[PDB]
């Protein structure tokens, strides 16, 4: 196996597959075939392929390398340099100008492999797909013992494309059209595998191809095919958490609404914080209080109507809807005191936000 | 105790008092800002018992005298949070000091001024003027070779010498030593003090880029400066220094010469196959010529070939390449001279333009 190829052309390709306990998966698959060089980094669960094109002199084969040294090298070698590889057994000889490298190597034919079947296939702009993500990523959950929680919805439905992405206390849904009819399913994507997917994605003009197999996801975008092992449990149905009746409606500035919040935070309880709400004609008061019996008190004005009302929240929860919503306007749409709140953009639909009340 | 500031005004003041602050506040007043109101003027202060940010904050809104402490990091945050332009009222009320803005409003939990530490007064036995730059150079110069955590205190802390019209930083934790001479152009009487290591951490943060220059004061027991509006003071380290003097090597006429970016990007690369835990890289010196190479336990290796400027013996040097390293970042210039030995002795390092800094580093077996 040698090849000759331009750092510049390896940079980005490293990058991505430096992303995905058992020492060979530190290590990046190298394969020279067909006028081709791919690398390959996995974890078992995903794995990201990235090919570069060798119009110098090469010759075929494969190994694998450390993954970390490897990429540190390239990233290492001043702009501009030429990097020529050649395997010699149990080392990957790197050379650049006088700069000379030995890597050890595990044999490519140790190196772990994901084969399965594509139910479903669309094609959708990299935007969109970053769009859905960021609307929701941060209502994944993290660690929680259900596993199909700790992850992404991605369903299909009609001629939308949604994610919807749960902890059990709030919730948040987003849905893009794609412009293909498509088959009615849902997958859960590995948490880890939304975050990998969401990297891969520049924002550039590009095309992103997806298809969805029973138990296992693909993307390919430009020169990289990512995979994921598909999370295998019974995802919570958002139409169920949204609230069927939502009589008491307010209507703020997002950015006042949100430095309010983060101000009021500041004497609240620092291992829960949360805010107590008073919603009542064309008023919004914040309050909070420590164990130190500190307090602190913001006086908005808002659009409302609805019976007057004291309601709770835990502030990293409604933070992180309006961070996420990047936007002039948000709708507050209340029911009780002891019910569950639906946040959106006030001037789009594209997305939506439940937060269940905190005690206080 | 009153005022009315705007927010602004009252922004940066806040962020370098609360500089020598935790964090984990050991006791809470030490959490706390000490806020004095006195001949129209807005005083804060922060301390941790070693050392103290003041910071003088005019007040044009009307005000009343007092003082009191209150949570540094709240009132900061309140402060921050609060919108561009932001007129903060303040008004203590025993227990608790109210600020408002707008319709925010906020109780914080007062202790007693009377409470707040206070350094004990002292006398300065030297006093110079200096610019913010040519501190700001005597610290990042020699700022990284200072211990962390040793056991000997001493060296957990900066040196700085004054001796006739220069100014002069050391740091050292045994293993490295780095040494800074920067001119004054006054003359200065013979001293040495040792600043302790978060007090070089605060002369750093005052050092705010503009015109104001720097008045330095030291005693036999501490040390201040003034810049702008902010007085930093900070008790001493009490201890003695080794001398810088006779670490220097004594004779090393094998001199070599070579580009700081060039040898940089080269120990650079070449650590990433070095030991993980002992960072060793070996240095071959020939004609003209440096090679660096390391290898680590599982036999991978990396060879860097570079043309220097040469003349001597032939040798071979170990050095912990992260050493090598930080004096290279620190010397920010184009050429670097390197003074060698022999294989068993410490290399002298320095810019090939300025015998201003120098570095010491021992070598590996
Ligand atoms: N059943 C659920 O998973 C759920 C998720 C988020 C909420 F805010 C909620 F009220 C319920
Ligand atoms: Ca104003
Ligand atoms: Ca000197
Ligand atoms: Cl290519």
């Amino acid at each position: 196996m040698k090849f000759t190829v331009e750092r510049e052309h390896l940079l980005k390709p490293l990058q991505q597959v430096s992303g995905p306990t058992l020492p060979i998966l530190g290590n990046l698959l190298l394969q020279v075939a067909d006028g081709t060089l791919s690398l390959t980094g996995t974890d078992l669960e995903m794995e990201m392929v990235a090919r570069v094109a060798l119009v110098q002199p090469h010759e075929p084969g494969a190994t694998t390398v450390p993954a970390r040294k490897f990429f540190d090298i390239c990233r290492g070698l001043p702009e501009g340099a030429e990097i020529a590889v050649q395997l010699e057994g149990e080392r990957m000889l790197v050379r650049s100008g006088r700069s000379r490298f030995s890597l050890s190597t595990l044999p490519a034919a140790d190196f772990p492999n994901l084969d399965w079947q594509s139910e479903v296939e669309f094609t959708l702009p990299q935007a969109t797909m970053k769009r859905l993500i960021e609307a929701t990523q941060f209502s994944m959950a993290h660690q929680d013992v259900r596993y199909y929680l700790n992850g992404m919805l991605f369903e299909t439905e009609g001629e939308e494309l949604r994610t919807v992405a749960t902890d059990g206390h709030r919730l948040a849904v987003c849905s893009m059209p794609i412009g293909q009819s498509l088959p009615s399913h849902s997958v859960i994507v590995p948490r880890k595998g939304v975050i990998e997917l969401m990297r891969m994605l520049d924002g550039g003009d590009n095309p992103l191809r997806v298809q969805i197999g029973s138990n296992n996801i693909r993307a390919h975008v430009g020169d990289f095919i990512f995979t994921s092992k598909l999370v295998d449990g019974r995802f919570p149905d958002y139409r169920r958490v949204l609230p069927k009746n939502p009589d008491k409606h307010l209507e703020a500035g997002c950015d006042l609404l949100k430095q309010a919040f983060a101000r009021a935070a500041i004497l609240s309880n620092e291992k829960f914080r949360g805010v107590r709400l008073y919603v009542s004609e064309n008023q919004l008061k914040i309050t909070a209080n420590n164990p130190e019996q500190e307090e602190a008190e913001e006086i908005l004005d808002v659009t409302y109507s609805g019976a007057e009302m004291e309601i709770g929240f835990n502030v990293s929860y409604v933070l992180d809807v309006l961070n996420a919503l990047k936007c002039e306007n948000v709708r507050m749409m209340l029911t009780d005191s002891v019910s569950s709140v639906q946040i959106e953009d006030a001037a789009s639909q594209s997305a939506a936000y439940v937060v269940m009340p905190m005690r206080l």
